[PDB]
């Protein structure tokens, strides 16, 4: 992870709840172009920016969910998810099991 690339996370982090995401602002934040930044991003992150964002979204949801007792509806808001079912639907395939099952600890 390059310092320049790491800085991008700072901007995206603040807009983690935002719906309209513009990769343009990401490159501008690092005083670099989107193509040049994107190239190094996938090289340093080994994945696409769009994928990295989603990956962290799920990891954060499950991480906080462990230290929190809020409902799936509220938790979703933390990940910018407005639809409670949307989070469970995506998260379900993410690990292969729904959030209600994992949290319950049921085999």
């Amino acid at each position: 992870m390059d310092n320049r690339v790491r800085e991008a996370c700072q901007y995206i982090s603040d807009h983690l709840a935002d719906s309209n995401f513009d990769i343009a602002s990401v490159a501008q934040h690092v005083c670099l172009s989107p193509s040049r930044l994107s190239h190094l991003f996938r090289q340093q992150l080994g994945i696409s920016v769009l994928s990295w964002r989603e990956d962290q979204r799920i990891s954060q949801a499950k991480l906080l969910l462990s230290t929190t007792r809020m409902p799936i509806a509220t938790v979703g808001r933390n990940v910018g998810f407005d639809d409670q079912l949307y989070f469970s639907r995506v998260f379900k395939k993410c690990t292969g099991a729904s959030p209600s099952e994992f949290r319950a600890g049921c085999e």
